[PDB]
């Protein structure tokens, strides 16, 4: 199995980290953060969006023991410091948010990690993965990043439409779930004034750079697309609606078709296909970072359509970084 | 004054009523449901989402006495055993929802009325008048229709755009505040069953005629646009998200410019333009029913380019209400 | 295995027949609504609240096959009419809200029935039996009431409290959660006024019989117990705070002490006790029907104490009607 | 008139800074925060809750220009350095929630003000004053504390109450709107586990001192009452629930009576009376901090009786730390 230990447990870490309790070939041996094993194993054993852990947690000698194995809990402020190889770690699940660059990043393979797996966008060119767009593009680098939710959910659409029809151009806009940035009433948000606002009483447009992100896993699209985001006050489940120019004419039938030929083939287990008539809530707790929903969509004509898509922007994105992590380790 | 006549005392006759109360030249001097006049003015004195009553609300004798004038309360389920005549009225504001036809809706005329304004699009081919768009097309019409709320928000915009750049094709997605017509929990809804899943915490897809009725308002743009909506859990602000192929190329600078013009000159009190940090909430009461939000849209190339408009799904559409009753009855 | 018939395939009755798919002893057989199949599926197949259902649902010939058993659906509008003895139905769940009488309900032993148990309070002298409370009292009766929700979680709490320290009067409040009677913005609620304004903006004060219902399944109780509601923007779990004077002294460790006592023995399963900072999702999918927050509630003296219990008005209902089934059957 | 500054430009600075606009007894001549004078603009102008400031806001020279009126902007981390004497300030309204002691307190003393008022509950000795139950008891003291809003509320109806059937003991819970200081998901919260929990999602538990802080306020209630809180998800007003055993029995009505008559007798402005079907929002910028709901309540008997009062949590206390400001001024 893959040793894993996990930098960060916050909303992200702890779901990669329940992910992984249903996963032979993945097993995490160690956490690291700022928080008390005590207020650690609280925030596992309940949560609002997921429910109760299925299994037991209980707090020894500063440790946690999750279903009977022991797992190393530190505190260090410093990833250098993290001494990944006493628990054998293969590849560090990096969540904190701080390290999204190589020379940040790099702390842990002098730690004693053999590779590393940033759970969001690297801010400098680490290369970034996504399941169903370039995980066959991986050449054996160290460190790695994961993308974005919202992009784990675009891209592998895109690709679909743009492989049978090509996509000429297209705009994106990501129905946005409440996020933990933003704010219960009206208080500051420095960089961002919308973001601070009452996420509970507003609808706030927000900027997005995962539309454009597309372009770094698929090259071919580098530049045909871009978009914004609207946080509603809903909590998990996040909908890309995606507006495109094809190249090539096609009914809608024709689109649902390769959709669904996809969802059933290449890319079964990334893209779903569903022709019921769901709402957000229907998604809760979906693995597939990207579901297809065919009765939502609407087209003009047979070059310019609006395709809905579905995801979990928690429990999808969490799967597929441990898909990566599978993936790097051969 | 024109005296006009309330035909449903719901959320549109409501809001209707409030923002007469603001206007010297039209007068409500009756009103119809099958309430009774101390629940109306209960419904009347205490709102949700627009506060109390700027005023006085008593009831004496079974009618409203709302600032110290005498409104004539009945509670007819025949439009035509109304008696419009025996108080004057001159418009009829049918705000019911039942008599969106002409057959049903002339029954108002036969009880004496002289005009109607429909406060929702007609079934039938009753012409539609949206300010901004087509007011100057009016030709003596008895019977009229003020479209709908996503129509008058979306009407404007679209030729304003269309006028300087010309619209080839758009794209429209309505994010709309949650209805009256939703569930608060999962429940029975047989003509749309995303429609009876919980509002609250769900994002619902839905689907929308607004977009293809602006070819009604506004023929040159017939087949042009379409669209569809997200309901939402919140209270009363929508925005529309207009994706659109332009003729002309223009850089996303002299689109602002335009909107900018026709909101300071011929769409003044119709169409706003703001370039603050707005949120949803920041236009509740917002008279104009279209206010572009200039930072919010996103252009890909000077072709291709996302815009974005709020509106008070209330306050705006019914200010048009009595903005289509002044006008034809000048 | 006791063969259930559900009338009325709503909220309750859809929790029932989820809940009887764990029960080895129940088997639901057959369900009548004015719904079609088809639709009745998708409610079964996706929830909200509840999330998706655990296993296969399909319709054959306008029948439910669900997990391969074929339930036999109908659409009587008369009980009467039902035709439980050609299915085998021993006791019916009557979950319609409309027959809450021994007349109305008695018609489905016409029908072929042989038990009947109402999902809500007796309108007329059928007597209610409540789990931990005063199923021993059972003497034979073929049309018995579960009682309501709140009742549930109330009745057990308020008999080991005054079991042990003796209730000289008590005074309840139930913070509950949004119910499918509520509207999504102000609408018309001539029954209750304030039940029509907007749920999702609103605390909205309302009336209770629950504690008062206490008196019928606890005679001791009757008259020093009641107490009203606060309905709150939240899906599914409520928590009754409770306000009583006490007879025998009892310091808050003492009063833990015997709650714990009686979660642990004689109400194992109906009364859950916790120390935990627990909120209300933590107890979503929760099968007891009351669970002491111990470290919630608060002592001004040895004699006047506030005690707080939580409760999922869909689980923990369902779970005991199911109870009180297998109860009558015995 | 009175010269006031503004130390914490947050949710109750800006109120009481909005309230000050409609008296012509206070004026606003500073404001200090670390937030810069534009982002301090933007704030004042718009408000999810309270909408938009109704006056004109612009920033000149470092400077807010609010209606024409010129207000010294600082951003002094430390009191001391503040200056007020070079802005003629008087009073020193202390709202940052920092310097709740007198000796941090003290600072703008030092700093040229004569007087601050704590727009919170003194950390230590410094007296508590609320309007309604113990103005008349200031005794000149240079630094005071106008307690908290539930405070607020809870006192002025206690000492109805309390004087004319004399309180025995009672025990109160605040369901309480969304705080600030609540998180949108669930997030770290070191010193209140539950507190962390999304805010959104839950009823959350919650102590209070408010209850006790009554006795500071009205010793002859001191160790009479306590309480408890639960935070729900609605955005402003929040009510007291008080259950009270009375020494002189007395029916609601008689109950009813007396409130009235202090609410519009000795407590008009601070105590309000409603016989109305009043939910939550209807209390939106309500100025008295404690309005009786009298449908709400119930009664036992004639000496056991839950009371229902509602307050809007920062408009109400605002409009008092104003009255505060002035009576303390002579
Ligand atoms: N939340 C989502 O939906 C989502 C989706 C995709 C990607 N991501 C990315 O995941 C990353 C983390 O997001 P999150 O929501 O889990 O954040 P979070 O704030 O919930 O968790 C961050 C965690 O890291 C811990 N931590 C902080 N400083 C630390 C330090 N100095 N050393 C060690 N541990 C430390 C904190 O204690 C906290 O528990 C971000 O890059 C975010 O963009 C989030
Ligand atoms: N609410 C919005 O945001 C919005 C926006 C645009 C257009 N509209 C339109 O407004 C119209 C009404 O919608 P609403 O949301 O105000 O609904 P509503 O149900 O609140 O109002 C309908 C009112 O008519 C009354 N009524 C019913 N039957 C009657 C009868 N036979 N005679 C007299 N009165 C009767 C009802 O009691 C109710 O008070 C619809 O055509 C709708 O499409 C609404
Ligand atoms: N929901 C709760 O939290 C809760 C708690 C305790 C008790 N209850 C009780 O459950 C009962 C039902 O409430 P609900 O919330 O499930 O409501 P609901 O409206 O969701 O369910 C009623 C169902 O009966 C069906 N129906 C209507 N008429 C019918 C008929 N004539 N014949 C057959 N089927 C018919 C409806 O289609 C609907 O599906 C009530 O007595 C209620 O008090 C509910
Ligand atoms: N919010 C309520 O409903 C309510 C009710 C009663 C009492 N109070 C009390 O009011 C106080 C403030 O609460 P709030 O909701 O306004 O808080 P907030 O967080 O919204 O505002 C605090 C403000 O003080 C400013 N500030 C912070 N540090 C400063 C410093 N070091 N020097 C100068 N200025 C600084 C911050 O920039 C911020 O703008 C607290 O004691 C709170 O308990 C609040």
């Amino acid at each position: 199995t893959i040793k894993v230990g996990i930098n960060g447990f916050g909303r992200i870490g702890r779901i990669v980290f329940r992910a992984a309790q249903k996963r032979s070939d993945i097993e995490i041996v160690a956490i690291n953060d700022l928080l008390d094993a005590d207020y650690m194993a609280y925030m596992l054993k309940y949560d609002s969006t997921h429910g109760r852990f299925d299994g037991t947690v209980e707090v020894k000698d500063g440790h946690l023991i999750v279903n009977g194995k022991k797992i190393r809990v530190t505190a260090e402020r410093d990833p250098a410091n993290l001494k990944w190889d006493e628990v054998g770690v293969d590849v560090v699940a990096e969540a904190t948010g701080l390290f999204l660059t190589d020379e940040t990043a790099r702390k842990h393979i002098t730690a004693g990690a053999k590779k590393v797996v940033m759970t969001g966008p690297s801010k400098d060119n680490t290369p970034m993965f996504v399941k169903g767009a370039n995980f066959d593009k991986y050449a054996g680098q160290d460190i790695v990043s994961n993308a974005s939710c919202t992009t784990n959910c675009l891209a592998p659409l895109a690709k679909v439409i743009n492989d049978n029809f090509g996509i000429i151009e297209g705009l994106m806009t990501t129905v946005h779930a409440t996020t933990a940035t933003q704010k219960t009433v009206d208080g500051p948000s420095h960089k961002d004034w919308r973001g601070g606002r009452g996420a509970s009483q507003n609808i706030i447009p927000s900027s997005t750079g995962a539309a454009k992100a597309v372009g770094k896993v698929l090259p071919e699209l580098n530049g045909k697309l871009t978009g914004m985001a609207f946080r509603v006050p809903t909590p998990n489940v996040s909908v890309v609606d995606l507006t495109v120019r094809l190249e090539k004419a096609a009914t809608y039938e024709q689109i649902k078709a390769a959709v669904k030929a996809a969802a059933e083939g290449e890319m079964k287990g990334v893209l779903g296909y569903t022709e019921d008539d769901v709402v957000s809530t229907d998604f809760n707790g979906e693995v597939c970072t990207s579901v297809f929903d065919a009765k939502a969509g609407i087209a003009l004509n047979d070059n310019f359509v609006k395709l809905v898509s579905w995801y979990d922007t928690e429990t999808g994105y969490s799967n597929k970084v441990l898909d990566l992590i599978a993936h790097i380790s051969k």
